[PDB]
């Protein structure tokens, strides 16, 4: 029995409007690294086994997605994080930070301060510090109703990139932005597929694509954070169906695993770019609709040009790269309480998957 | 607000999500009554439980009821992504195994091996847990003996679309209906990159045979149709008979070698004299798992018929056939269903792919 819990973990199994966060809680040994992006890369080479046998078959799935707890490390950080999923490792998530944020409260990892309606839950992600609030439901002691993140700054990179294809796309015009992973983002309709769960299958070819040749033809890089260098998702945008929300999305990245959230990094990204081209004004919300139909909301909150320092689309004009940080609001829900096992003689103790190349 | 508890097993990379409490009452006088009541109106619970985002699309599970039948110790209902099922060889093996690993059934002082008898809705399955050289109730591997198994239907002609054209296959009872077809008579040699066209070729195959043969159960008038298509080829592991990869449901794939696959696999061939009573038979699965089976006997059914008994026969050949197989404990859960959830139901992206 003691054997038997030997190298297991312990997880809170959320979901976020259908997109699974599988919070890992307790089973990790010691880290090294000085910050959240070392310790993420001390997993990744040495120990990405854990990732799989965690987000993949049995234990997991194809669309299974995650993220290792630590001790915080920043000043003014509640909780550290490292997100994860089926193909590697995300600089930050905003449905996994939604996820993390409600259940900090909702299980007691972050005290609630007596009569108080909002509790504030920080994570130090490797991509930067995200502030998020934790807003609880009227009337109960750590009942969370929906909860909002303060993103790293999100921006523009570079606009207009065209993009050769294979046929039957071609060219397509798309905008390079950094929501806490960079996105490419591209009108569905430039794609000759509009946005629905019938179509998913040529979306996620058409994003799988799209991403490589972007890979390929374009090097991005974070001006201020060396370790953040390609482009690992691709967001594709529609025409809403919800009347609530100005546009439906579907975001395709890693083993071609399509989000079934409305993507929070990527609705930052979105907002920044939409922010840059005079089309959301400071404070307005802005809503995103999932391919399941659910919304996240948002709103840029403050604009920073940073002198000295620039990317593709600052301007020769210009002195400096034009941020925004950007809030992003949504629900999520605990699924469960799972304590996870490997025993060392199970085949599939480091997962599996049928998915090709 | 909702909560069960599971333990979370796999029998070779095959899903099976036990549930062991906090289910509702279920009414019903026999595990099939269950099983129908479930199907026709606590279908919400089998869709929490098995899809997205608790679940996925190749998940697998059963609920635990008090046995009814004499002489049951578990009495369990069995479902997938696409609906409740009367008999599954893998998640059988599964509870056997928790059911000694958790202490659901007794273990006598210093036994080797441990019955567990299960009441489904296909009749009873005898099960063996074996425990590992002196533990309290560490599991070695467990053995089911089938329910009764038999050939249906031999070379059974079939012309499918191109590429394909003439495949023979046969029919075969296991638990579940299969249609039996050489991987060869199709061209696809059975592997993981293959897995998207053997699931095409299943489907097809499926379709043109519940077309061109209708079956029925000659015991029980309901079950009659052939909803798995067992494609089988040359081994990759030395110690294997054979491979063989199982299509059902909805383009769905089964990870394991299957248990009724693989006794529906030995009712055929010990008609066709391949197999002897006693042989162990060694049946692979796409990602290189081994169930063993046996034949431990055979039995006329005098009066009943199926397409295959010869004139003159007088009555039907069943067999009773044992298969063996691993389950690994790989979690234990406990689901969460808030009332203001959305999904709480569950939900899927899969289609049903269709032309016109
Ligand atoms: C969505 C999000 O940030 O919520 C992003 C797209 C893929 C996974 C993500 O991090
Ligand atoms: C395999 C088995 O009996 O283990 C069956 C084929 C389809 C689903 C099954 O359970």
């Amino acid at each position: 029995e003691i054997m038997r819990f030997k190298k297991s973990f312990t997880c809170i199994d959320m979901h976020t409007e259908g997109e699974a966060a599988r919070i890992v809680t307790s089973g990790l040994p010691h880290i090294p690294g000085s910050n959240m992006a070392e310790k993420k890369a001390y997993l990744q080479e040495n120990m990405d086994y854990l990732r799989r046998g965690i987000m993949l078959e049995p234990r997991g799935h194809d669309d299974m997605f995650g993220a290792f707890l630590f001790d915080p490390i920043e000043e003014g950080a509640d909780l550290g994080i490292v997100f994860m999923d089926t193909g590697g490792y995300l600089n930050m998530c905003g449905h996994n930070s939604i996820a993390a944020v409600t259940a900090a409260v909702e299980t007691g990892i972050v005290s609630v301060p007596a009569k108080a309606t909002n509790v504030p839950v920080v994570l130090d992600t490797p991509a930067g510090l995200v502030r998020g609030t934790a807003h609880l439901q009227s009337g109960t002691e750590s009942e969370v109703s929906n909860a909002s993140i303060i993103n790293v700054p999100s921006f523009l990179y570079q606009q207009d990139v065209v993009v050769v294809l294979p046929k039957p796309y071609g060219e397509v015009r798309v905008d390079i932005a950094f929501g806490g992973n960079f996105f490419a983002i591209v009108p569905a309709e430039q794609l000759g597929i509009d946005i629905s769960v019938q179509n998913l299958s040529r979306l996620q070819e058409a994003g799988e694509l799209l991403r490589t040749e972007i890979n390929r033809s374009v090097k991005v890089q974070h001006p201020q954070l060396p370790h953040i260098n390609t482009v690992d998702c691709v967001e594709i945008y529609g025409p809403p169906t919800n009347p609530e929300a100005n546009y439906k999305n579907v975001v395709i990245f890693g083993n071609r695993q399509a989000d079934r959230s409305p993507c929070g990094t990527g609705t930052s990204a979105k907002m920044a770019t939409l922010y840059a081209k005079g089309q959301l004004r400071i404070g307005e919300t802005f809503v995103y609709e999932s391919i399941l139909g659910s919304l996240f909301q948002g709103r840029v909150l403050g604009e920073e040009r940073i002198p000295g320092v620039k990317v593709p689309v600052t301007k020769d004009a210009e002195e400096g790269m034009l941020v925004v940080t950007a809030e992003i609001t949504g629900k999520a829900f605990i699924m469960g309480f799972n304590t996870m096992l490997f025993d060392p003689t199970d085949p599939f103790k480091n997962g599996f998957t049928l998915k090709q190349y």
